[PDB]
């Protein structure tokens, strides 16, 4: 539908996206870059010994720990759900090329038989109900900011003091910018308060994507990842091409003189979009309050933390189906955006605010460098935001957006295939609301626990139960997509929020237990997404603040894995063969070192008083913060201080009062 506008960095429109400083300008022109990461201090992802280690362990662990997942994708036995070839990637060397991000996802949704709006009056009521229940009685709280993160367009600052002004000033001028926007003065809102502009594409890594070995030839094979080229992207796929990127890493010997072991591959790269802080702030200010309501009041379906916690919810179920949404963010419907906005307006949210929100989800995107000799292009015209790319990863409330979309979708699936005897309880907004409120609280024979594209669907004894099994069956045959909204299937080797649901011979939620995902321990330890950035002084700013700390939480996390100790033995053994050293030793040193270094940051920790008071999860997050966006409550207070910094509650309260319908 009408190719999207595109402009070269040279055009004033692009140029106007980066402040006249230094980062900023490097962000514009930054070019394609790849390179072996420093997995751990003084250890390169491609160090021969290391590769040799990866090569041996991968094969070993695979020959001795077959996956145990049944035809319904239920994982049993050893808890292993796939092979260990993920480690065979050359961390730091991305598949060429990355995909250009689609400017419109309408043809896509359509060509997938996905609805371009609620298909039924019932559904429409449900979605709206979710908006009402989610955005209703919020309580103001300070706007927390991640330490080290970038403000992006226009300034690209990593500096907290600055981030705090930017943010504070933003709430000051949010209303004025939104209004500017209501009148269509985009360029004005942007130039005056930097609210608008574009999203800044950055390509993140998937250091472990599927690899399989052909039993016949012994040759290895990596999952093919389709990618759109510019043409295809600026036309929403009506033109251009869609092909497989190349994960072949042979090029590495000839380009870097890097000896590449047989069966190793280039990493998969995911497109990530960093938002314009000025604009996300006013949005975040509402987002977190929303997270608190749902995490509190509808904690049944939305608040998960503790294998036990989760487990306890599932065991009560007669049937637990684990789903799988496909390419969720690219498919997320622009129409849900519009509806959410609509209802919000009806709830009486400040139109200017709704407008900002709306716009945050139509914004152009500046593509950096998806491959050599490629990129530095802005798709979409900021003067008037009209992109339809789905969920932009850097929008201030993308978790909420995916959840709102998905939760309802899941519910509708249950209604559709197993509980028509409930439709009568959803006859208007009021009933719709009461119904959903009940649903989300775990009080219906059809239950759900989820978080965006990750969820488990439940059935208790009741009429729906027989339907439940049919649905489960449908999903197994996988010949028909059960939702009119997204492409859903079952998780083969189902798991939720990282933990694996280990069934027993009974194969019923009743006697199932959540356990760590052994494959995740190895991925995490030998295929990290980021090096350790030893060159960065402030650790709180690093992607991996305290590597060593993981060792501490390890046993707590993966201890109940049926093969936990065997794996460790295996590692140790292979590490010896490759480094002539004790891997365990190594990690303990790192632990000690970090534990000390840690107190240099945390105050309520004597400059030698160590851990103890830390939760396995803190230990988990300090090692890697992308490990809990659950919230600033699932983590020790002294901890958030380490990784976040908030804006005055006084300031947000003032702000919120003006947005809230009341």
């Amino acid at each position: 539908p009408r190719r999207a506008p595109a402009f070269p960095l040279s055009d004033i429109k692009a140029q106007m996206l980066f402040a006249n400083n230094i980062k900023a300008q490097q962000a514009s022109k930054r070019s394609f870059k790849e390179g072996a990461i420093e997995t751990y201090e003084g250890l390169l992802s491609v160090d021969p010994r290391f590769l040799s280690f990866k090569n041996e362990l991968s094969r070993y662990l695979t020959d001795h720990f077959p996956a145990n997942v049944d035809e319904y994708g239920r994982v049993y036995g050893n808890g292993v759900r796939t092979n260990f070839f993920g480690m065979r990637h050359m961390n730091g060397f991305p598949m060429i090329p990355a995909t250009w991000p689609l400017a419109s996802n309408l043809k896509k949704r359509a060509d997938a038989d996905l609805a371009d709006g609620p298909v039924s009056e019932r559904d429409n009521l449900l979605f709206r109900a979710a908006v009402r229940l989610m955005f209703s009685d919020l309580e103001p709280v300070p706007l927390k900011i991640r330490k080290g993160s970038s403000t992006c367009i226009p300034y690209f600052s990593n500096d907290m003091g600055t981030k705090i002004e930017i943010a504070e000033r933003a709430l000051e001028k949010a209303e004025e910018a939104g209004n500017l926007m209501l009148q269509g003065k985009f360029d004005d809102a942007y130039q005056l308060h930097q609210m608008g502009g574009a999203y800044y594409v950055v390509y993140r890594a998937q250091s472990t994507d599927a690899i399989t070995l052909d039993p016949k030839t012994g040759k290895f094979v990596s999952k093919d990842r389709m990618v759109a080229d510019f043409e295809y992207a600026v036309t929403g796929g009506e033109q251009g091409s869609l092909f497989a990127a190349s994960k072949d890493a042979s090029r590495l010997k000839e380009q870097y003189g890097i000896d590449v072991p047989d069966g190793f591959f280039c990493e998969r790269r995911r497109t990530a979009m960093g938002g314009p802080f000025a604009l996300n702030a006013p949005i975040m200010a509402v987002a977190q309050p929303v997270r608190n309501k749902i995490y509190s009041k509808y904690a049944y379906t939305f608040h998960h933390t503790t294998r036990l916690n989760k487990e306890e919810k599932v065991k009560e179920w007669s049937l637990c189906v684990a789903t799988d949404v496909s390419d969720h963010d690219t498919f997320w419907p622009g129409w849900l955006r519009d509806l959410i906005c609509d209802e919000l307006l009806n709830m009486g949210y400040a139109p200017w605010w709704v407008k900002l929100f709306e716009t945050s989800l139509k914004l152009p995107v500046y593509v950096g460098a998806p491959a050599p000799e490629q990129g530095h292009t802005l798709l979409g015209d900021p003067s008037n935001p009209d992109l339809e790319v789905g969920l932009s990863s850097g929008q201030g409330a993308t978790d909420l957006m995916g959840t709102l979309l998905m939760s309802i979708t899941y519910l509708v699936m249950q209604l559709d295939h197993t509980a028509p005897h409930l439709n009568s309880r959803i006859k208007d907004m009021p009933s719709a609301c009461r119904f959903l409120d009940s649903y989300w609280q775990g009080h219906e024979e059809i239950r759900q626990i989820s978080k965006s594209d990750d969820a488990m669907l439940g059935w208790t004894k009741g009429r729906a139960l027989v339907g439940g099994h049919r649905l489960f069956e449908m999903l197994k045959e996988g010949k028909v997509n059960p939702s009119p909204y997204m492409k859903i299937s079952y998780e083969h080797g189902g798991a939720f929020l990282g933990d694996i649901l280990l069934y027993d011979s009974r194969r019923e939620p009743g006697s199932a237990i959540f356990v760590g995902n052994i494959n995740s321990m190895l991925n995490n330890q030998f295929s990290p997404e980021y090096g350790v950035q030893s060159g960065v002084r402030d650790r709180s700013k690093r992607k991996r603040p305290f590597p060593g700390l993981a060792w501490a939480s390890m046993k707590d996390t993966y201890g109940a894995c049926p093969i936990y100790s065997d794996v460790l033995e295996a590692i140790e053994r292979c590490w010896w063969n490759a480094f002539g050293e004790s891997y365990r030793a190594y990690r303990e040193d790192m632990l000690k070192r970090d534990t000390l270094e840690l107190s240099r940051y945390v105050a309520s920790m004597a400059r030698q008083a160590g851990l103890a008071e830390l939760t396995p999860i803190d230990l988990e997050v300090l090692a890697d913060p992308n490990k809990l966006s659950g919230t600033e409550a699932d983590v020790s207070a002294n901890i958030h201080e380490v990784l976040m910094h908030g804006v005055s509650v006084e300031k947000t309260e003032r702000f919120l009062r003006s947005v809230m319908p009341r």
